[PDB]
């Protein structure tokens, strides 16, 4: 009775009502003609994205594209990115599921065609699942391991059932991350091979050619079935979308400027700061824009291995952490263009970072008392903020004084660990990039009397010591999201810190740490996971198994002035597929 019919969302918060006449980030009224091309850094040579073969080198676009979203291959219902985790109708025109979420059932919409012009079914939802889970690569086909029955329920309903396996997120991922195939195009002996055969979606683009390692060419289909409903209004105004294939940043960058490709998308901030200064920019035929997003921005930072003796005390980590001179690096290295991270959700409402613990964590968290600082639980916390000299004198004696407290001397002029031996451990880096950052890092460490050897690995080599968590320190990247689950174990919990190949870089292992994945995992509404995403955070803080580094605090495409956007962007940041081409 509470749930409603034309949405799903994670945690119940479902921000548009039933009769919305578009998502809030389009335009209702946006142009429908003209092209857009873009460039991509890589190859491809095949056009089945849900099968092990050609997995690595499959065109761009056809299903679970960051850029573009599924513009072939649909989904049962379609992500808002305006919202943290709400789907709302696509194929399925509605939907109904149990309070205690063992079981789904959706309703297509009876006007649901493939682009040939054959209907969509409960046939094709069933062949679906069926062909996936025999023939399909991991995550299509683990889906049914979860599922205790699929069947037809009405002349287009159909249900899943599901057994103990599953979890309050698996309806989600069967309504959002499933596509929908159809039997009547698809030769079940030959999927699964390398294909270059344009293939059949109910999406609003056919895929119109095909130059493999070159470009792949998107037209739009007139007669696209979902073109009516509100969940795709002011979306699919290109009439055609050509997606280009470079070997590289530079050569993509050059064909940007001599007008080959509309748009740039900017993550390099030497560049972003140093090399738009060609004519076209001058003359406002090229706009640097610039959006925010309220997802949060990926984690970078220097990772401590607490697995050696090194790094085992806290205090220790907490104080080289002190050290790094991100001001230094930011005005000397990139131009001033980061800012510092500070959350593991940094730039969301999921980082706890200056805001009191509510009472909610509190409660989470009192079973642990040691296992956030006092700084970190009443939101005064931040990492040092220096005078941009590569030298300040402040936080390096907060780190003399932590480190004196947890067994040091310092004997001239070295630093001693508590086992008398001089302070040493290594790096282990991948690029000269991360290079030139460690040894920024390098030069305030050995300040106070610790000596650090930086060590370039290449990457075959680096990913086997990082399989047996073969390192002292490394640099850390982390996928962020707002809906922080189940992957939280493998980066966090205490059992795969044991685990060769789990990607619990810090060693961490905490029953403080799991409850709180336990709690996130348990939370049932928006405010109750919010709370435990942010004490999550606050023991992840407290633990100092990160120096957190910087990210960048806008997002950046340069584009041609024939492509236009909506004023307003959503939740997620810019969103492609509700761009037009100016009339
Ligand atoms: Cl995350």
């Amino acid at each position: 009775e509470t749930a409603p019919d034309y949405a799903l969302s994670m945690h119940g918060d479902v921000a548009l009502p039933a009769d919305y006449t578009h998502f809030p980030y389009t335009n209702p009224d946006a142009p429908k003609k003209g092209s857009l091309t873009v460039g991509v850094v890589g190859t491809f040579d095949s056009l089945n994205p849900f099968v092990l073969k050609s997995m690595r080198t499959t065109a761009r676009g056809l299903y679970n594209d960051g850029e573009f979203g599924n513009m072939v291959y649909q989904t049962l219902m379609l992500r808002s990115r305006d919202e943290p985790f709400t789907l709302y109708s696509l194929l399925a025109e509605k939907v109904a599921i149990d309070p205690e979420r063992k079981w789904v059932e959706f309703t297509l919409n009876p006007k649901a065609k493939w682009s040939d012009g054959q209907p969509v079914t409960v046939d094709d939802v069933l062949f679906t699942y069926d062909i996936l889970t025999e023939k399909g690569r991991p995550p299509y086909n683990s889906r049914m391991s979860r599922v205790a029955k699929i069947e037809k329920t009405g002349e287009r309903s159909v249900r899943f059932t599901f057994n103990e396996k599953s979890d309050r997120e698996f309806p989600m991922l069967i309504a959002g991350s499933m596509p929908v195939l159809p039997k009547h195009a698809i030769n079940r002996d030959t999927f699964g091979n390398s294909t270059l055969e344009p293939p059949i979606g109910s999406g609003p683009y056919v895929v119109a050619s095909v130059q493999p390692g070159q470009r792949i060419v998107y037209k739009r289909n007139p007669d696209y079935w979902g073109k009516d409903l509100p969940s795709q209004r002011g979306f699919n105004n290109f009439d055609k979308i050509s997606i280009e294939y470079y070997r590289n940043e530079t050569s993509l960058f050059e064909s940007f400027k001599k007008g080959i490709l509309d748009i740039f998308i900017e993550g390099n901030p030497i560049r972003w700061e140093k090399l738009y200064d060609f004519p076209a920019v001058e003359q406002g035929k090229v706009i640097k824009d610039t959006f925010e997003k309220g997802t949060p921005a990926d984690m970078l930072g220097f990772v401590f291995n607490t697995r050696r003796p090194i790094f085992a005390d806290r205090r220790v980590r907490q104080a080289l952490g002190l050290l790094f001179d991100f001001e230094w690096a930011n005005s000397n290295l990139f131009a001033g263009q980061y800012r510092r991270t500070q959350s593991f959700w940094e730039g969301s409402q999921l980082s706890s970072v200056g805001r009191p613990a509510d009472a909610r964590e509190r409660e989470l968290l009192a079973p642990f008392p040691g296992a956030v600082r006092e700084d970190v639980m009443n939101g005064t916390w931040h990492p040092p903020v220096t005078d941009g000299s590569g030298h300040d004198r402040v936080p390096a004696k907060k780190a003399y004084d932590l480190l004196s407290q947890a067994g040091f001397q310092f004997k001239d002029g070295m630093a001693i660990d508590p086992t008398a031996k001089p302070f040493a451990f290594e790096i282990m880096t991948r690029s000269p990039d991360e290079e030139k950052i460690a040894l920024a890092y390098q030069r305030n460490l050995s300040r106070l009397g610790i000596a650090v050897e930086i060590h370039t690995v290449d990457d075959a080599q680096y990913q086997q010591r990082l399989q047996t968590f073969d390192y002292d320190m490394i640099l850390g990247a982390l996928a962020s999201s707002l809906s922080p689950g189940n992957e939280q174990w493998l980066r966090w919990g205490s059992a795969s810190r044991d685990v060769q190949g789990s990607f619990n870089f810090a060693g961490v292992a905490d029953p403080a740490v799991d409850a709180m994945i336990e709690a996130l995992l348990a939370a049932r509404n928006r405010a109750d996971f919010v709370s435990a995403v942010r004490a999550l955070d606050r023991v992840l803080i407290s633990g100092d198994y990160y120096v957190p580094l910087y990210h960048l605090p806008y997002q950046w495409v340069a584009r041609w002035d024939r492509i236009e956007h909506p004023q307003k962007t959503p939740l997620s940041g810019y969103q492609l597929p509700a761009w037009w081409h100016t009339s």
